[PDB]
């Protein structure tokens, strides 16, 4: 009854008009959908044209994994936050080489178009890639109900620029990371829960929420019942194994408008459950310990902070072992 | 969790461009590890063992060959699948509806499909019958393999390589057995009432949806749990189909990437699917006989394609009455 | 007792082996002696008195010829009856329906809208026309309702001389609408064998003369006797190309008839075929209400009639009619 799941149990038959590359608007659902020219505009877009995924490459990095990967770091990003990828850069988004365990960065952008009245930062975007090499831009609307889109075409191009990254963290432009816990993590991880990781603040038999005014609001028109398991709050670390299977079997799920929740019912279709980590704080510290820098030794991720807190954080981590 | 089941998705794995980051096809030694994965393999039948352990060889060469066979082009290449001691049968079909012919435009030519029936499985040495038999009627095609029931499907990738390498530019192709008659005059009516979209990607038969593996030892087309598991793709059996030489050349471009099955018309079957084709059922097909009540009325061959079976003078017998029923009927 | 039954019946004698034991074609003067056998001859209309005074010429010539049209071997040449007046019509036709694309050619077919009728001097538009989309072909013959069997002859002659190898052709009015689209799924949807005698339309069985002397079709008693064969009017009709040389071959067997789709039947029935029906062609309209809705047009063939804009219209409501239909 609800769209989303109707179509999708269709798409799932089909595997037991295309859905992958037929770009033109939609229009059936316009009476199929009850209330549709009730819905917002984020709702009508997605509806429309959720048969499009073949977008091109507009700005690319070819060479960002020329040597092997141990770990590359894939940050969502949207065209005016310079001040947040800057920080990234001098934080805890550095490259580094530490004994070729080599970690590269990547930042994941959309187009912001002017027939949206978003201003023209192109020509400031340009010159941001070719001083840092780490934007990669697709010619797809970089809106929020576009993000499983964001996830799609990233894991696209992990698979034909990238096949051999060791594993992949993804996350917002505006978490802190601890990625010296997540390297050691790593390094201390048997071949077998390695090639099947992903861990993250997993929640379970979650719902859409119906209230209009919250930000993750889905209608019963749109989805019915509970998602599936998935990762969420703004970063999530997997294998570079499990990223090739993830891209090829999207090709068997709609792309659902929370872009967390469709990763969820990827790993879902591949028989896989995300693995709840604690570190994954997408819920901020208390205030009382935010000035104990220990308070961040023993977690990965927390949700969320401004440019400069990034840099403040990451500077009294490097000495934070004479402390804690 | 099925053995073919198992080594076929490996197989899928292997030719998608995301998922592929020993040989299946000229592999030819014993492939041994089937002897630890196929739970009570030692307890299988013979014909089981074998097919196991050489499923990934099939890399075979013609021993008989016509290469000329299809010079002038063909309109209908009938291949009829025949073992060496058939030769009554062989020689009633040459008589009867498998008869050569260049009417008009509508050339007609034909080959008998043959493994080797070696001494080293007490056959008899017919060898030097066969070779006469081939220099005589030149229509014999024969494969450095053992022609076993379950060696079937490599027969049939076989034809189709010779197709691609000797005949492909045949309009229409018929493969079946040697004891089914096969009405070549409504065949041909038929392939020539087609419209141009519908004879590019014709395929049709006795065509069966929803089908599973006979479970039972004793039956002939026995299948246990350990081999495969699941339910058949549809498929056209019971003694031969007809399709069109633009699908037998999609067909062998696809065989590839489908592991050999012990059921030659199941694995054709297995083709169609990856292919993104469904064989459709045509009721002339009559795997199984005629009504009884019918099977003595030569009006009852005028409207069909094929009839299974009949014997070497019943074939010289129904052909010679179908010259004039016509008037008859 | 009719005059042109029983001059058929004189050309079936004479084209028999064994029965046969002025010209019809090249006789170009005035046929006086019909003035005497038909009797009422004085009080026929104008047209009929023209129609029986030189039915037995058929040698014009052609004065607009687009001689390489089919140098290109055509799948489907589209042959459009126009008079010289209907820029509109043609123009509509050429940007819609009958773009020249299975290659696809077109030609227009005209006669001559003579100054003593009284019709306007139009011929250096139609050169600059002709000149500029190369697509009319003109007789020097008088382009009367009445002279459209003779219309129908000296295309199916242009057809065997100057494009022979034409693999099907149709032929309609420049205000009908035809689905090429449609018509062309048809096509490659037919067996060789009935791609070789295909001749559909809106066939009638058991048609008569109308004798209402006030109607269009009115055929009076002293000209024609008994019942019209099965053929195929009211707007166009698709054959094939080999039909179309035996169409060519055996006109000279039977003499023309002012009603030009009749003339098509007679000459099909003395070649042993019969046209066939096609519910695809609607020579009447569709119905009001289901009018507006595309998904009636991208099921049907052929629709009579609409206006220049109306074709233009239909047909870009059509290439996005996919989507809902
Ligand atoms: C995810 O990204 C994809 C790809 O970027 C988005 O899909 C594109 O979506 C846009 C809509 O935002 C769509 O644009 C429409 O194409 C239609 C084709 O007919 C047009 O109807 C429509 O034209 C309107 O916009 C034009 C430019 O603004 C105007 O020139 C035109 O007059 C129309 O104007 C309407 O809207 C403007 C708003 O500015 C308004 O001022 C006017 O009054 C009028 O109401 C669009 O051009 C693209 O076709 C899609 N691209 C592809 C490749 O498919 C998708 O929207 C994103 N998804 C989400 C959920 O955001
Ligand atoms: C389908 O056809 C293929 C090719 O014809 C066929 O594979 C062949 O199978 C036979 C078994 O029937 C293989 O022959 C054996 O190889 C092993 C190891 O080399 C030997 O142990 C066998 O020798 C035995 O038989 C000998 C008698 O000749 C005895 O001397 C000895 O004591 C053993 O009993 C035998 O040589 C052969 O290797 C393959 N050939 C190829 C090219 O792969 C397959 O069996 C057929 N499948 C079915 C289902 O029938
Ligand atoms: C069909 O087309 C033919 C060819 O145009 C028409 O023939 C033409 O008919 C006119 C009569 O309208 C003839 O004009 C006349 O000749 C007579 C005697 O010479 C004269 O008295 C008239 O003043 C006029 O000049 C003309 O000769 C004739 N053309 C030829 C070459 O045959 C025919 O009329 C048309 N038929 C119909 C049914 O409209
Ligand atoms: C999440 C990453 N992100 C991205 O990569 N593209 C985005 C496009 C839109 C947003 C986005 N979040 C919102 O609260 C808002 C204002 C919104 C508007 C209307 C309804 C719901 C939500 N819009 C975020 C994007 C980010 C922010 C880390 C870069
Ligand atoms: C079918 C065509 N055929 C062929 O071309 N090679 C064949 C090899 C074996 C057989 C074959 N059928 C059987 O019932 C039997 C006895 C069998 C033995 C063991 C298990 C199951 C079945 N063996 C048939 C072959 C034919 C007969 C028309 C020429
Ligand atoms: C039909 C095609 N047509 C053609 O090609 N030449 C024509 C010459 C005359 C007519 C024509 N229609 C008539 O109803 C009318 C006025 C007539 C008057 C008196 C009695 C009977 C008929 N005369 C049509 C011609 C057309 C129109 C699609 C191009
Ligand atoms: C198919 O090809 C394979 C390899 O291309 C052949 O395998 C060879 O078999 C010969 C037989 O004497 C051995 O000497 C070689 O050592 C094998 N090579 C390999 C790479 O395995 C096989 O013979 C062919 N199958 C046939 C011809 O039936
Ligand atoms: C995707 O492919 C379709 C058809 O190949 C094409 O129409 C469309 O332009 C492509 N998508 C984009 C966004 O260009
Ligand atoms: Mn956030
Ligand atoms: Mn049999
Ligand atoms: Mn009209």
């Amino acid at each position: 009854e609800a769209y989303w799941n109707r179509e999708q149990e269709k798409l799932n038959r089909q595997y037991n008009i295309s859905h992958l590359n037929y770009c033109e608007p939609d229009l059936r659902v316009t009476s199929v959908v009850t209330g549709f020219n009730n819905l917002p505009d984020r709702f009508k877009d997605f509806l429309l044209y959720l048969r499009c995924r073949n977008y091109s490459l507009l700005i690319d990095q070819p060479d960002k994994c020329a040597k092997k990967p141990f770990l590359l770091l894939a940050i969502k990003s949207l065209t005016p936050h310079f001040a947040r990828r800057q920080a990234i850069r001098e934080s805890w988004g550095q490259e580094s080489n530490a004994g070729n365990q080599t970690v590269v960065r990547v930042f994941l952008l959309g187009q912001t178009p002017p027939e949206d009245n978003h201003p023209d930062l192109s020509d400031m975007l340009k010159f941001e890639s070719e001083k840092h090499q780490d934007i990669l831009m697709w010619n797809y609307r970089d809106t929020f109900f576009n993000l499983s889109l964001k996830e799609v075409l990233f894991l696209r191009w992990v698979s034909t620029s990238c096949p051999d990254t060791e594993f992949v963290f993804k996350g917002d432009d505006d978490v802190f990371v601890n990625t010296h816990h997540i390297l050691n993590y790593l390094n201390s991880l048997s071949k077998t829960k390695a090639k099947d990781l992903f861990i993250g603040d997993v929640i379970h038999n979650a719902g859409p929420h119906r209230d209009k005014k919250l930000k993750y609001y889905i209608p019963e028109v749109v989805y019915s019942g509970l998602y599936p398991p998935y990762a969420g709050g703004g970063g999530f670390l997997y294998s570079g194994h499990l990223a090739l299977r993830l891209y090829h079997i999207t090709d068997q799920v709609h792309l659902y408008p929370i872009d967390d929740v469709y990763t969820g019912m990827c790993l879902q279709k591949l028989g896989l459950v995300p693995e709840k980590h604690k570190g994954f704080r997408t819920f901020d510290i208390e205030e009382k310990n935010k000035n104990n820098i220990c308070s961040y030794v023993d977690l990965m991720l927390v949700h969320s902070r401004k440019p400069q807190e990034m840099i403040d954080i990451w500077s009294q981590l490097q000495s934070a072992h004479l402390k804690c």
